[PDB]
């Protein structure tokens, strides 16, 4: 069947911010380069994948404090102003990008394109939850965030693929367990989960996660190849029985607290309390509020992008 497309909104509109010139502006002079690029990406995806179901996954909290509680360095270098309790921290975002996110969200709401979020969770968690739950159609997760390669799945069906944006949407291809295993050396039979365990061990500087000192990606791969899983690796270390080297034992035992804390940080949540802005995840074939869509698109200088999206929708069987 047609795939359901699950879109990592922030990954995509950050990409369009940096991929479309800032001289693309609304009639009031505000840049709309990210708005244009993001709407154009939806149209490209609709044409390429021909989905019947599409969801733009939101970051109701781009840096959940429950992750920060576990590893305080998590995303810390990207915070402009920390906010207390459940108020999301102020992310360091260009001043001319923040209004464009508001424009995008306004357009999506007026059009009736499904968006989904979960309070105190990232879009990453919405994606993992909607991917894990899906029972009817193959899933395509659209993102440039490599940590989401942990979602790849073949069985149990339906399959999950990541349309990885690291080189842009035009060059993007679909990653499954095979591709993740081939590129990161994790075992095929549990490539997605093993990828998250490799990423935990080796670290993720972009997310502020140091990893385990002395266990780089090569060592992490060989230990997963030999012991199968992170849990088995820790077992081998806590257990003078095994053929684990004393050096690897020391490095792992010296990081038991970090490893336990990082597991829940690195893994996307799969049971997040996702809610939708729409009654279903069906992609509307025309704007739910066409007058408001036309007025917003004119005000935001993306009338032709919206028109091209409606042409893409019109060609769906
Ligand atoms: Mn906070
Ligand atoms: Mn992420
Ligand atoms: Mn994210």
């Amino acid at each position: 069947t047609a795939p359901i497309l699950l879109l990592d909104g922030a990954s995509m509109w950050f990409r369009s911010y940096f991929g479309v010139p800032s001289s693309i502006k609304a009639p009031d002079g505000r840049p709309v380069n990210a708005v244009r690029g993001f709407i154009d990406a939806i149209s490209t995806l609709v044409t390429r994948e021909k989905p019947r179901r599409l969801v733009v996954c939101r970051d109701d909290d781009w840096r959940p404090q429950w992750r920060v509680d576990l590893i305080p360095s998590y995303k810390a270098h990207r915070v402009a102003e920390p906010e207390p309790d459940g108020v999301p921290d102020i992310e360091e975002v260009p001043d001319d990008l923040t209004p464009q996110v508001n424009m995008i969200l306004e357009l999506l709401d007026a059009f009736g394109i499904p968006t989904a979020g979960a309070a105190g969770f990232e879009a990453d968690d919405v994606l993992g939850t909607l991917s894990a739950r899906e029972e009817r159609d193959p899933v395509v997760v659209v993102s440039g965030d490599r940590n989401l390669l942990q979602l790849v799945r073949d069985e149990p069906a339906p399959q999950v693929r990541v349309l990885y944006l690291g080189r842009g949407l035009a060059k993007a291809t679909k990653w499954g367990p095979a591709e993740v295993a081939e590129q990161y050396g994790v075992p095929l039979d549990r490539a997605g989960t093993a990828y998250a365990e490799l990423a935990l061990l080796r670290g993720d500087p972009s997310d502020g996660l140091p990893g385990v000192a002395g266990i780089g990606e090569k060592t992490a791969a060989s230990l997963l190849a030999k012991h199968g899983s992170l849990q088995n690796i820790l077992d081998a270390a806590h257990d003078p029985k095994s053929g684990l080297s004393k050096a690897h034992r020391t490095k792992l035992l010296g990081a038991v607290d970090y490893i336990a804390a990082a597991e829940t940080v690195v893994r996307v949540a799969t049971d997040a309390p996702v809610t939708f802005s729409t009654p279903t995840d069906t992609l509307p074939l025309a704007a739910g509020d066409p007058a408001r869509v036309a007025e917003l698109a004119a005000a935001y200088g993306v009338s032709s992008s919206i028109s091209r999206l409606q042409t893409a929708l019109d060609q769906l069987p």
